[PDB]
């Protein structure tokens, strides 16, 4: 066929993807090809199992199907469904184009990431959803009937790269739709171009997402948004667009960053009352349009250039709702050339089977038998092996499987990595079980190191209960921001199969496991740039079997950098002290942060916080709750932001929400009395810029470093649920 | 071609179904028929539209289709979706059958009722959904996969009539296997009169709020109703032979109600490992039938006896552990329970009966030589009250085309009437003669005061088209000879929300002023005795058909009940009414097998117009509760109840689905699990011989309140039901 890296990889022999724990199965068939021109094998390969068994829905990592769709045009009759744990990759040397056919039959959508074996239409639970390479057309479809390219209503480890929606011209209240996001908690939609339609994307009560380097091309609507939380783009283009973004109903945050306008109308226009910031907004001459259009009638004018313009719930204005212009200078580090760094997650499009090593071919990776089958130690085996690809140059190709590790395993400098399907690194033996010498699973680079080290389609996790892990240490620094990155990615905490020893011991809601000592941790030194990727301790099993999901894992992510550090859609649930952590960290931009609390934690909690943990202030940073009754169960529960002094910090949007009040999904008292404190501030840091901080059954919608609150009713209500029970915190500039 | 009624009816011509409202389409087909064996053209029929058009999804009432699938064999290779509004009329003379073919692809549902435009799978959106003699097959696949031949998460409106359901044998040894109807999220009100034959699971109720299974036929499954939570289940005659277990309940603490039952080879006919309250009363078991009758999570709960009386096992009221077993016997009045059994009756599909024995109400060559439009631009009640007086004078069924025909006066169902409509046929009531409080006056009359005789109706729609404080929508005068000879099963009585009611819609949108839109959406009278089934009595909480909808209505009550002989509620649908959604005044001998009803949106803490304004209420003349009790501005004592039993003798009550939602417009919150409401369920005087059961709330204080001024508290003994008991009430016994 053609010559693209991942069509000819092995896929059958040792060296192909192998998955463990499937009942017994050790002939499952991770990697299938779809005849050129067979349309009808699309939903075959999607689907289809060992010896003619379905695939399991709803999975999460176990069973996972990447269906590679060879170049040319595919005649779709009617809609396509995804499965969780599913990559559909397109071939990226010359993408395939799924065109919806003339005479298309059934519900007008092209393409649905949401898997249909989910009841009650929860996308939240649509895991892992992958298109890759693919170009969507609906142009043999009248461009005056309502119809969606593509349905996204999915949850996290769902991603776009390098995708492209053909739509015919608009007429009409009705039309296409490129990419619809109903019921869902995804991250990041990412470099997708949409041409023409009616609307580009529609966000119709999705809850967040972050838009990253999305081309709008002569879409009569840039982004149509319905209802919704929490919105943020990042870098878009609007090339002869009638309107930019227009929100009729609900009262989301609207990150617009970074934004170019290419002969389009209004850029923001509303009909409600939404909080929306615009910074960084550069209009050419035939964008003649007023910026920002209201209710009430114009908000901004036409300006070529804005600065930091809000319209929202701002921290001491008077009064609170309302327009405030501010003129922020971005540190180069951060934002070099005046613009935050903003990469595609490489497709190696150009590059052959020869650019790679494949881990497992032992003619590739100097003569060393790997397994990745979760049976072994392989960590010695491994670590040569990236080095050795990275001393040459390589890209290190990780099939799909479990590469049990005992030791850290470190990946040195030039190392560019990408998995199958979420090849999985999972840490385990007595090592990581000295909380007094926590010790990273995942090393990216010594300290000091300066080089590249970009990551994608993997996932790291552990055995066993672990009270010293660290599942990936970022130590590196890039050149060029990017180089040191982490794309399509998660981080998981139980709730997959693989894990018995981690299974068995967390089920105790009295006793919460302490299966790690943090997620992600950014050291001083180091500048990592972070795209889609899930940071997350269990709260439900995913595949089939008894999960267990009473964990205490101390920190999700611990940031102390001062070079430079980008956090592009970075979902962290779950931890039992805090999500986020700026521990004296001074170069931050963060596009946005989705967050929740520990289920187990609230007023009904069986162990308070900081229980079962000792909080270490002076070494780690930890909030020691010394301020709560030791009682007091709804000051006891885990920080969304927890910012401690340093400088330079550049928040965009904050998705943190509370559901629960204890063990058992019970309720909470009242819509804004789930917790205290989502976003705390104990030091103020030097030249911080806080924007979109949303949240969800919270008393107060920010603490400040004096410990003055910022209640979330009456005046700074919006977001989740249009203010029932939501929190907006629309501008905090100190 | 056969000699079906319905597919040799005038669909074209100008006796034709004709939908109004439509913006201008004037040529839409509300009926379509399939090609023999053409599986394909099923899913045509389903969405084809005027021109190339596609059909609306999500509308309720104004653009019907009915599907007619001619006898024959439909291989089917992919799920099939279902429409709001829709019916797959197989032919009655000889039910097709639509058979999963072997090389089934997608994600195994053979049939889909949910409406696939609905987004983020809201089932309680589904509306109006009707299969009728059809039988679904999955023969084809192996027993040992699992496999759902229909899926029923779909809301009220939504019916099945005469239909079976064949699955291959379930796998020894086996979790996975056939189900026969799975529900999932959604509102509808029966299942009625369905056979489902082997497979794993007849029915599985997973997580649906709540559901009437009437005449439920138990084939050779393994297990014959799985339940994984959800709130209020209600079985009324079912038969279960060689069945392994009867019903299952797994997860979840709803309620369970298993009435009339029957055994026949049995094994246990309810067991759960968890901890549900559930009633067993009349079931009878055959001799092979040797298993116990009830077990749990402690082991045996009823051991083997072939006859059982009243058996509870729940949330009771008056026991000393509030959660346990009581065996009582009571005697059903014959006039109730003639023979002992409470009647249950299929709706009348006219299987045998041919286009002879119809009057086309829109045929003059039929009606009397009378012109009949059925576009709701004139007035057509002398003309309809004549039509109908002559079908039933000559012993002919009165079939109603698709339409809107709108009454100035009250329509006559006259003695001897059997009348059927094509996908909820509408009369919409008009005029001045239904704006005097003073003197309420029936849209649609069913017989006068002391009439006996025959009046059934199914497949209509009754509701009004301006604000109308005198209307009631329907009300029974006439008795039966036996029951069910005064019927109305798979109807709506609906007051906005649809296309039609231009000046309706128009004047009830402000929640300052909710509108005096109608007096009483059901009542029945002291000398009457009604049959009802299935039937949606709905003020308007959202629009549907995608127009300026008025949703700020106050009518005054829901349903009526006064009759002292037999009176039947078979999943009654009783919702968002001003003061209550049922009120049984002095009433002699009621049985309700399921009442499904839903507070006001509006009503709660943060009310705008507190009840029972603008009503003020008639106790003395028409048994209104005046809320006298509450503060004035104590909004939360304020709101419309549920069941609102008034005196009387011989109530037996076996299931409540009331839930309550917002505080105030604009769906606000509650203050609490329990805070919506204090009252959804109240007694003002005590019936004698009251024999209550699983009366179910959601977010209310109290779980019941009785006639002395006691209040049975939903916590910490009664909770259960809704959400297994977080915010929902469970009162599970109360027989005093």
């Amino acid at each position: 066929s053609t010559s693209f890296w991942y069509a000819n990889m092995d896929h059958t022999g040792n060296a192909r993807g192998f998955a463990p724990d499937l009942d017994g199965d050790f002939s499952y068939a991770v990697y299938k090809a779809v005849a050129p021109g067979d349309a009808a094998g699309i939903q075959r390969a999607i689907n289809e199992g060992t010896g003619g068994v379905r695939r399991h829905g709803e999975w999460l990592a176990s069973q996972p199907r990447v269906v590679y769709i060879p170049p040319g045009t595919y005649t779709i009759s009617s809609t396509i469904f995804m499965n969780t744990d599913t990559i559909l990759m397109g071939d990226a040397t010359n993408p395939p184009v799924l065109k919806a056919a003339a005479g298309f039959s059934g519900n007008r959508i092209l393409l649905d990431g949401r898997d249909p074996s989910i009841t009650d239409g929860r996308g939240e639970l649509s895991f892992a959803v992958g298109l890759k390479n693919l170009i969507l057309d609906t142009t043999n479809i009248q461009g005056g009937q309502e119809f969606t390219a593509l349905h996204w209503g999915v949850a996290q480890v769902a991603q776009l790269q390098n995708i492209k929606i053909r739509m015919s011209p608009s007429v009409s209240s009705t039309g296409h739709t490129g990419i619809r996001l109903t019921r869902g908690s995804t991250l990041a939609l990412a470099d997708v171009r949409l041409e023409r339609g009616l609307n580009g994307i529609w966000h119709d009560g999705h809850q967040q997402a972050l838009y990253k380097s999305i081309y709008f091309y002569q879409n009569t609507v840039g982004m149509l948004i319905t209802n919704g939380a929490t919105i943020s783009i990042l870098a878009p283009t609007f090339e002869t667009v009638g309107t930019g973004v227009l929100c009729t109903s609900g009262a989301p945050y609207i990150g617009l960053v970074d934004a170019r306008s290419i002969n389009s109308g209004v850029t923001l226009k509303t009909t409600t009352y939404p909080s929306f910031l615009i910074e960084n907004l550069n209009k050419d001459a035939q964008s003649s349009s007023n910026v920002a259009e209201g209710p009430s009638g114009t908000i901004l004018n036409n300006r070529a250039h804005v600065d930091t313009f809000t319209y929202g719930n701002t921290v001491g204005r008077n009064p609170v709702y309302g327009d405030t212009y501010t003129t922020n200078t971005r540190p180069p580090a951060l934002a070099p050339g005046g613009k935050y760094p903003v990469l595609p997650a490489p497709n190696y499009a150009a590059n052959t089977v020869a650019d790679f090593i494949n881990v497992k071919d032992p003619a590739q990776n100097g003569g060393r038998t790997v397994l990745g089958d979760n049976t072994k130690d392989e960590s010695k085996v491994l670590n040569e092996i990236l080095q050795l690809a990275a001393s040459t140059n390589k890209i290190a190709y990780f099939p799909f499987g479990k590469y049990r590790v005992d030791d850290t395993l470190l990946v040195p400098r030039g190392s560019r990595i990408v998995g199958e399907a979420w090849s999985t690194i999972t840490g385990n033996g007595d090592k990581f079980k000295d909380e007094s010498n926590p010790r990273p699973v995942v090393k990216v680079g010594n300290a000091g190191d300066v080089g590249v080290a970009q990551i994608s389609d993997m996932r790291i996790t552990i055995s066993d209960v672990m009270p010293g892990a660290i599942l990936i240490q970022f130590n590196m620094a890039g050149s060029n921001p990017g180089d040191v990155a982490l794309w399509n990615s998660l981080i998981t905490i139980g709730g997959t199969r693989g894990a018995n020893a981690l299974n068995s011991k967390c089920k105790d809601a009295r006793n919460e496991c302490k299966a790690a000592f943090l997620g992600m941790h950014f050291t001083t030194s180091s500048s990592a740039y972070v795209e889609n990727v899930w940071n997350w301790v269990t709260d439900h099993g995913t595949e089939a079997y008894d999960s267990g999901s009473n964990i205490a894992a101390k920190g999700g992510a611990l940031v102390e950098s001062t070079r430079g550090t980008w956090l592009h859609a970075l979902g962290s649930e779950h931890y039992w002290l805090y999500q986020l952590n700026l521990r004296k960290a001074s170069n931050v931009m963060i596009s946005l942060l989705q967050s929740e609390t520990n289920y187990d934690q609230g007023d009904n909690v069986q162990q308070a916080p900081p229980a079962p943990w000792t909080p270490n202030v002076t070494g780690w940073g930890d909030p020691d709750f010394s301020w709560c009754g030791p009682n007091d169960t709804r000051c006891r529960m885990g920080f969304s932001n927890y910012i401690n002094g340093g400088s330079n910090i550049y928040t965009y949007a904050s998705a943190s929400w509370a559901f629960f009040s204890g063990p058992g999904y019970q309720n909470c008292a009242g819509e804004f009395a789930c917790q205290n404190h989502l976003h705390w501030i104990e030091q103020a840091p030097t030249n911080l810029q806080a924007f979109g901080i949303c949240g969800k059954g919270s008393w107060a919608a920010l603490r400040l470093a004096g410990g003055n609150v910022i209640t979330s009713e009456p005046d700074f209500k919006g977001g989740w649920n249009g203010g029932g029970g939501g929190s907006l915190v629309g501008r905090y500039t100190p």
